């Protein structure tokens, strides 16, 4: 069953930033923000601080956040998985960091390929992530229900969370 016929985020797996495989069904029944992150982006500060703050206030409601380092946007994630992990702790990050992946191209991680063709019939424009700090919102069934681009500060998502909690 190739990634194209997948029906949920819960059918995918990903290496977390320490190196352990994570079956993403671990997030069944939670509301997730899946984002591709970077450490040297003009939008680094605003995304990391607001992502942390959303998780602080909404973790107790079911919000989980999956952060995927990716170096495909102006080489703004050049560091190792270990440097990236320490950087993220400088933001007091308590959500779930994953190892660096690609989000575009034929070598993109299968989850990010499948997210870019959601919801069925539309999918993201040009089949490509446009820059760092794209944010997908995943409902408690692992479906993509909304997408927020690199321009959108994460706190823009706050108003939409309660529809899915």
């Amino acid at each position: 069953d190739d990634w194209r016929c997948a029906r949920s985020m819960h059918e995918f797996s990903a290496k977390d930033i320490d190196g352990h495989m994570v079956n993403l069904d671990k997030y069944r029944g939670f509301v997730c923000i899946v984002t591709n992150v970077a450490s040297q982006c003009g939008k680094t500060e605003v995304n990391y601080t607001q992502l942390v703050d959303l998780h602080a206030r909404y973790a107790e409601c079911g919000l989980r956040i999956l952060a995927f380092p990716c170096n495909q946007f102006g080489k703004q994630e050049p560091g190792s998985n270990e440097e990236i992990k320490e950087f993220a702790a400088g933001y007091n990050v308590k959500f779930d960091m994953f190892s660096k992946i690609c989000v575009n191209g034929d070598d993109a991680h299968p989850l990010w390929k499948w997210m870019k063709i959601q919801p069925k019939g539309k999918g993201i424009l040009g089949n490509a992530i446009k820059w760092n700090f794209t944010k997908f919102l995943i409902d408690k069934n692992g479906c993509v229900v909304k997408h927020y681009g690199p321009m959108e500060e994460p706190l823009v998502i706050e108003k939409d969370l309660p529809h899915y909690f």
